[PDB]
């Protein structure tokens, strides 16, 4: 019930090299993968090799994993392969700019987890699957999609020739999987608020301690959210464009509601388009700014994320006031 890549797909991958000019641009937090679809899987291998070294995974098994993950992202407007790699890229930048804070094991786990974090997304919110009344909400009743995504990741690992973690001890194997699980569950935005609040406090009292595993988990979680949302840290044109993609998905789920005489919340209602700038302002102020603010406090090198989010914010203020 999992989808595998073909020999063609994965071998083509092994042969790919990254054009010299992108090398510098990839290191930047605002880098946009948009213009480079062909390369996306190659871009991930590259980021892997630069994070954890060229012989951290067997190249054959790695390329097979990457290409089978691709094949399990659906052709929805926003929760797709492209989102998969963007989040992956942002975590690379974060890992690279904080290199000694994390273990080899965390850097492998987190890059993989980002790639896999929305696997087999159908373009439906957790609310929609539960609130009416899909087979997966009968199976997991909190964080529905995210438990599914992790379970997909594990199913891809368990496929013939795909287990990129096979050469770890079973202690190390069972540790990274646990890193990956927490990482993917942390992408459930509903968990983020409680998590960000804890962290905020712990930082404030000066009681945050990266040697304490439960603290560690919390920081990673925040990192996960900050990567999940990084669309808002691109340059305006890109950000604007991506907003269209996320709204296209919302509105389609709103269209499905309307089809059962149920009015969707305004966020999901394409007849409520002109409230979008306002809604974006809201989101930046209630969700994104606080995310990047706290992330910067804990990991100062991540400041450029906060800096760009601030710029997009002021772009949205400008759309509202009638000047874009
Ligand atoms: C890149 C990215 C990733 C995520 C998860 N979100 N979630 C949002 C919520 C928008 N909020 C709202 C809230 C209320 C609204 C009301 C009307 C129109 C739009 C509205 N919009 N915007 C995102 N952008
Ligand atoms: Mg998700
Ligand atoms: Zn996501």
């Amino acid at each position: 019930h999992m989808s595998i890549c073909t020999s063609e797909e994965w071998q083509g991958l092994m042969q790919f090299t990254l054009p010299v000019r992108l090398c510098k641009e990839i290191e930047l937090f605002h880098f946009d993968i948009g213009p480079f679809e062909n390369m996306w899987p190659g871009i991930f291998v590259y980021m892997v090799h630069r994070s954890c070294g060229t012989s951290c995974f067997e190249l054959e098994k790695l390329c097979r994993f990457i290409m089978s993950v691709k094949k399990n992202y659906r052709r929805v407007p926003y929760h797709n392969w492209k989102h998969a790699v963007t989040v992956a890229h942002c975590m690379y930048a974060i890992l690279q700019n904080n290199h000694t804070l994390f273990t080899d094991l965390e850097r492998k786990g987190l890059l993989i987890a980002c790639l896999c974090h929305d696997l087999d997304h159908r373009g439906f919110s957790n609310s929609y699957l539960q609130k009416f009344d899909h087979p997966l909400a009968a199976l997991y009743s909190t964080s529905t999609m995210e438990q599914h995504h992790f379970s997909q990741t594990v199913s891809i690992l368990q496929l013939e020739g795909h287990n990129i973690f096979s050469t770890l001890s079973s202690s190390e194997y069972e540790q990274v999987l646990e890193i990956i699980r927490k990482a993917i569950i942390a992408t459930d935005l509903a968990l983020y608020f409680g998590n960000r609040k804890q962290l905020e406090e712990m930082y404030q009292t000066g009681s945050l301690n990266l040697n304490n595993q439960s603290h560690r988990d919390r920081v990673i979680g925040l990192m996960m959210t900050a990567c999940d949302l990084c669309s808002v840290t691109k340059l305006w044109p890109v950000t604007k464009l991506t907003a269209n993609d996320i709204y296209a998905e919302f509105w389609a789920e709103g269209d499905e509601m309307k089809k059962l005489g149920i009015q969707p919340i305004p966020m999901m209602d394409r007849d409520k388009k002109d409230e979008v700038p306002q809604g974006q302002l809201g989101f930046y102020n209630a969700v994104a700014i606080p995310c990047y603010t706290t992330l910067t406090q804990i990991l100062p090198p991540t400041e450029p994320l906060l800096k760009a989010c601030r710029d997009n914010l002021s772009q949205w203020e400008k759309v509202i006031r009638g000047e874009e």
